[PDB]
């Protein structure tokens, strides 16, 4: 370092003014830095503006590592010396590690030095179009790392006008240019990342709401209603067909009489399954590895096979009914209605109660596999003690088998111990095989299975209802994102990208059109974005 | 309605209707009886075990399947939703 | 600590009961009676209740056995005080 490097590093402005007027020449130090790199490493924005006015060429030359003056002021978090180096016209070039200026501010996690770059007035949308190697999109990297910064980028996408807030020419402009980032066009890129990391403050912001209300009014309100009314034809023609089969079930082998009402219902079922399987086979062609992962598709294959096995005796020459047709009927009627609860998650007033039901069902599968130990622990222990009763009365027959003693143990943590019938009556007439231990395993049963385990499952289903009423706003907004995602995953691209807009101009003083009665019904019982 | 129809399919055509299977011989009666056995009285020994070891239960291995998924979610999972609310 | 620690005292009721269970496989004739059904059921029940003490240390499902063995410590202090009412 020369004394021009040392004086400008410490920011002594009157000394660097003195050395310039007496002809202090300029050259690099051993690192490669000029006097303006060093004054920018420290935060002295009075010495940057002096040196740039005298020697204007040394703003945008690099050291031996390829860093400019903007990288160096970003590597150690001087946000006042970034807003000055960008206003003078720094060049925004890449490092020798191929890592830009905004990269070091989202990699060292400096939220102050990355807010001074993406909120700059002149040069905002030249640092949000860099597309580096470690970060391919700056929008999708601020939502992951620093979500307070991206809330201050959405504030600058809402521009007003200056017309006194109540005149007839006051428009408010929304700009969706950053929520749709071209780098496989996944449908809502910047909102599937808000819900993956769970950012509720970036979904409830008034730019994201108008981005969904642009899509709700466009296409996404008619194609949820037209998915429920197609399923409610398969729902009705299954419960009608199983109800008719139970009356028309006469003898002679057992054989049904194929009337013109169970033959009409068996055709509407078998034609619904083919047309709703050739929608499945299209979705198999692109989306192979989520059929292990997603459950609601796997439910629809047990439903569709069972409804095909149900309708087979309406097509044979004689109606061949047997045990395997009652089995497939009851699985088809039960799964047709349990599928209907998956469509009622998205209603308005009553939708939250199926979110609470399917979250305390996810916990009770992890609990009822861990504490399937205790059912095997007792169910074997009652099979040892209670199976060799010398006269099996039809209350001890439920323990004469190893799988039957595991059902019976599970259906007496629900209340019916039958204490008088199979422990007291069979003891005072000298029939209980091992007396003083049968009252020991039972006395430790009713301490911990119907008291201690059933109060564990109540205490877990109060903490999974409170943690839905807590974050209910995230649960509602994540339904509408995942709705519009898969809806335009299926629509054709030719009249998809011509109906969205890049910017919405709104006039909040003109006489609005009154709401149509068809549109008024669609807003009462659907989770719409119009409830702000 | 999902279970009450499903028990009407499996349990209505028992070849000797004992007065514990008469509550499932009708579609509105199988919707009362399903609602009054999420309150505790499954009657597991009376209408599933006694009528199985004397060869009277019509479809055996599925009647223990709908019942085993009944007592997971109606008298455990639904009745602990109404306590947590 | 054998007075103080419980999981060692469980392992001695388990090991004695499994020895009494296997005695009629070693006698000249198999002498089975009531005391061999008693030791069999305590050995099968305590073999699996010991298995819940190893699942405390798993990742996703381990917290649910911590909750089970903490509401079991309270329900012993309560079901000795309110053994008066019984």
């Amino acid at each position: 370092m020369t004394p021009l490097h040392i004086s400008s590093q410490q920011g002594h402005t009157r000394v660097v003014q003195l050395l310039l007027n007496r002809g202090a020449l300029l050259h690099r130090d051993h690192t490669g830095r000029n006097p303006l790199q060093l004054a920018a490493m420290s935060g002295y924005t009075e010495t940057i503006e002096l040196l740039h006015s005298v020697h204007s060429h040394l703003l945008d030359q690099v050291d031996k590592d390829g860093n400019t003056a903007l990288h160096l002021a970003t590597m150690e978090n001087k946000p006042h010396a970034i807003s000055v180096l960008m206003s003078m016209g720094c060049k925004l070039v890449y490092n020798v590690l191929d890592m830009s200026a905004i990269d070091y501010a989202i990699y060292y996690k400096y939220p102050e030095a990355a807010l001074a770059m993406v909120t700059h007035e002149e040069r905002a949308n030249e640092v949000m179009a860099l597309r580096s190697d470690k970060h391919p999109c700056v929008t999708l990297a601020l939502i992951a790392s620093m979500p307070k910064v991206f809330e201050a980028v959405q504030d600058k996408c809402i521009t007003k006008a200056n017309c006194k807030k109540d005149s007839k020419s006051f428009y408010i402009k929304y700009s969706f240019a950053f929520l749709q980032c071209p780098f496989s066009p996944i449908p809502l890129p910047a909102l599937n990342t808000m819900v993956t990391h769970g950012r509720v403050e970036l979904l409830a912001h008034p730019l994201s709401q108008k981005y969904l209300q642009m899509k709700w009014n466009s296409y996404g309100k008619y194609f949820h209603l037209a998915n429920l009314l197609i399923y409610s034809i398969f729902l009705v023609f299954v419960t009608i067909y199983s109800s008719l089969m139970m009356n028309n079930i006469e003898l002679k082998e057992e054989r049904i009489n194929r009337t013109t009402a169970i033959l009409f219902c068996a055709v509407v079922i078998v034609v619904y399954i083919l047309l709703n399987s050739m929608r499945e086979l299209i979705q198999i062609y692109q989306q192979k590895l989520h059929y292990i992962l997603e459950t609601v598709n796997l439910i629809s294959w047990v439903l569709y096979i069972s409804a095909l096995v149900m309708v087979t005796p309406a097509f044979q020459p004689d109606g061949g009914i047997n045990t395997i047709h009652y089995s497939a009927a009851s699985i088809a009627v039960f799964l047709s209605w349990f599928r209907l609860l998956l469509f009622l998650q998205r209603f308005d007033q009553v939708g939250i109660y199926v979110v609470m039901f399917l979250e305390i069902l996810q916990t009770l599968i992890k609990v009822l596999m861990v504490f399937s130990i205790l059912i095997i622990a007792f169910g074997l222990a009652f099979y040892i003690l209670l199976s060799k009763i010398i006269d099996p009365q039809p209350n001890h027959l439920s323990f004469s088998n190893i799988p039957m003693s595991l059902l019976r143990t599970f259906s007496m943590m629900l209340g019916e111990l039958d204490f008088v019938g199979t422990y007291v009556n069979t003891y005072y007439r000298d029939q209980l095989k091992v007396p003083m231990t049968s009252f020991l395993i039972l006395s430790v049963f009713m301490i911990l299975m119907p008291i201690l385990l059933m109060n564990l499952l109540i205490g877990l289903a109060v903490g999974d209802i409170e943690s839905v009423r807590r974050n209910a706003q995230l649960k509602r907004l994540a339904m509408q994102v995942v709705l519009h995602t898969e809806l335009e995953r299926k629509l054709p691209h030719v009249w998809l990208q011509r109906v969205d807009k890049m910017e919405l101009i709104e006039y909040p003083n003109e006489t609005k059109c009154k709401l149509g009665f068809c549109d008024f019904i669609l807003r009462k019982w659907f989770s719409n974005p119009f409830t702000e």
